């Protein structure tokens, strides 16, 4: 493509971009979308309530795009359990030949996918938990910064100092993901040490992306103040749109003596779900980075990853070269 | 030199790097290693105690430097009163050139200097400050991301989106300010629309800089995640070295109830001083940037100066174009 990096080798894909885990979202609509457009996509495992499910949604993408793409496989707290080991098992005998892991306690999952021939790239908050994916033999890193949608973690290190700070330690791969939406991103990404970047909320405002058009208006009209970070006081950090919902669950937390079971109800994914499906902003918890204050359009996705790239191009050939032109 | 941008156009210095005011260190000494190094340097005028004093400095850094450095007047909640417009006058019959400013309601400040042929950098932490600044009509605007050591403003937002938000609104040249401390920041910031960037912490730990070589290397043994927030609960947030002070601070602001005066006498500036003079890292609170995790050396300002746009340069012509050649 336009730019070759240590990604796109390893994972054999025309740009260094990645569309990462996304949870109701990553369904085979979108992983088609930027599998087609050439980029890094995955089918969300969670989302399929089902091995099986998750086998028949393989199936689906595989209608849509002839290209390879990956499955994210989340591990995180949950409400219900969750049987890993068997998704795990319908990823590889699905053939995928690349997964995303993220949350505690990879080790497990990354060995039995190592065993397969499975390429693992594992998302992670701190350069402390990238060094030990790499001790279990990952393939990449994905160094999720305080800006990205979804759980930062509790550092608070934005990508700015944690991506430099990653890329004076690791070896492997790194992909950077948080705050990411054009080619001026990219460019930073690839200068600070990244090989790659991932994105999530750049991707919710795109033309295939399977959610309903008045949550794309939102991530539109919305600028970068407009998320809010839920279960600060459990650990738990996740940032999401700022709506009635997360609103109120920062006044439970404010009042004290909150526990999940305060929140649980307001939380829940089947609630936030709906907001994807019905389109109503407020009906619950859903996810979205403070880079919605630089997204304001709704491309296809194979104009976006090429505007991207070619934006970045640009930016090297014109602007950086032409200041050390004179 | 090596970079030339709108920055160093606009205010006659060969490197796209500014030195910041620094409460307390921002001395003569500090100052003219900057300028004889090729920055835009500044002295702090309220390091100085009266009007007077900052006259007798501004000619103090004079015999260390032929080259022109800019003064530092910050406009930030005080325990005495300060007579600003009597500063503002030493600084101007001074033969002054540049002023950074920085805090709130800067308007007057700037109008008079602008009325003398004093440019003006204002140093702000929001999109919605920068476009009021330039209103007033500064020559540059200085963006303060999330990063920062100092006062980041209530928003927490990171350089990352800032400043290409920043860049999508502003017209007059973006100075790019927290987080950066060598030459792939340099670039990234470039990239993302700034014109150059400002540093305090990297300064902090250069042999010029005259501090107690304890703090010195009290910088280049933390990693980014030993800062702290301190008074956030005031809505005065400042980011600091995690000390023994900032822990109590945070522990008196956890239990509720706490005003400025029930913290007023830990995080006074004479005991904050106490500790670049006398080395004690524990004595008060001191600023430092979370960048100190990708800062372990102490070079001289010009060998630094002249490092950050040499490694700028290389990124750009060595790892950028390289990926673009294939
Ligand atoms: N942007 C993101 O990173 C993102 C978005 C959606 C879901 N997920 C994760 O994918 C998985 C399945 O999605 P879901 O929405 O149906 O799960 P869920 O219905 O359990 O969502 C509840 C939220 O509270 C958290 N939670 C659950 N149990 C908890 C506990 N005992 N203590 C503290 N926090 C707890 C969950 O992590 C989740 O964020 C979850 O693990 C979820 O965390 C991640
Ligand atoms: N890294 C930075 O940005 C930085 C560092 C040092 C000082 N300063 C500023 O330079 C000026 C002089 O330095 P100083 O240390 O001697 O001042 P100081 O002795 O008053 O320091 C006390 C700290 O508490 C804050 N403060 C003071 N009065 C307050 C009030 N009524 N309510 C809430 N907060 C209050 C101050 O801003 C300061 O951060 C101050 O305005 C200070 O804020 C900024
Ligand atoms: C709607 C949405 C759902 C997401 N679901 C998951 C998920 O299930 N698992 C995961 O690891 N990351 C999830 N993410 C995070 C993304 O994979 C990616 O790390 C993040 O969006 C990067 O930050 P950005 O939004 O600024 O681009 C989700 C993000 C969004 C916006
Ligand atoms: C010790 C120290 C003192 C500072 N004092 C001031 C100050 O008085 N006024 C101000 O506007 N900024 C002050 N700053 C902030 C710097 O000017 C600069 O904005 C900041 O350090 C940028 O973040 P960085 O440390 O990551 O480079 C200070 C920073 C440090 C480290």
């Amino acid at each position: 493509g336009v730019f070759r990096t240590r990604f796109t080798e390893t994972f054999g894909v025309e740009h260094p971009i990645m569309q990462g885990g996304m949870q109701w979202v990553g369904r085979a609509e979108m992983a088609a979308a930027v599998a087609n457009a050439g980029g890094l996509a995955t089918l969300s495992a969670l989302t399929q309530p089902s091995p099986e499910a998750l086998a028949a949604e393989i199936a689906r993408c595989r209608e849509l795009t002839d290209r390879p793409f990956g499955v994210n496989l989340t591990l995180l707290p949950t409400q219900k359990p969750v049987p890993y080991a068997e998704y795990r098992a319908a990823i590889i005998e699905a053939g995928i030949r690349v997964v995303e892991t993220a949350g505690n306690d990879p080790g497990e999952h990354i060995a039995e996918f190592r065993r397969h021939g499975v390429k693992v790239i594992h998302k992670c908050t701190a350069v402390r938990h990238a060094l030990k994916a790499e001790r279990l033999g990952v393939d990449a890193v994905s160094i999720d910064g305080f800006e990205c949608a979804g759980h930062p973690g509790e550092d608070d290190i934005p990508g700015l100092v944690l991506l430099p700070a990653a890329a004076n330690r690791l070896r492997v791969p790194i992909i950077a993901s948080g705050g990411f939406a054009d080619g001026r991103g990219l460019v930073a990404a690839l200068a600070l040490g990244a090989d790659a970047i991932n994105m999530g909320t750049r991707f919710l405002a795109t033309r295939e992306c399977p959610i309903h058009p008045a949550v794309k208006a939102a991530i539109r009209a919305a600028d970068e103040r407009s998320t809010d970070l839920i279960m600060r006081s459990l650990r738990n950090t996740a940032r999401v749109a700022r709506n009635a919902i997360s609103q109120e669950v920062l006044a439970i937390e404010a009042r004290g003596g909150a526990g999940y079971a305060d929140i649980a109800a307001l939380v829940s994914g089947q609630r936030g779900r709906q907001v994807y499906q019905q389109g109503d902003t407020d009906l619950g918890i859903w996810s979205a980075g403070m880079v919605q204050g630089l997204i304001d359009d709704e491309p296809a996705c194979a104009e976006l990853l090429r505007d991207i790239v070619e934006q970045a191009r640009q930016l090297v050939r014109q602007r950086l070269e032409g200041m050390l032109a004179g």
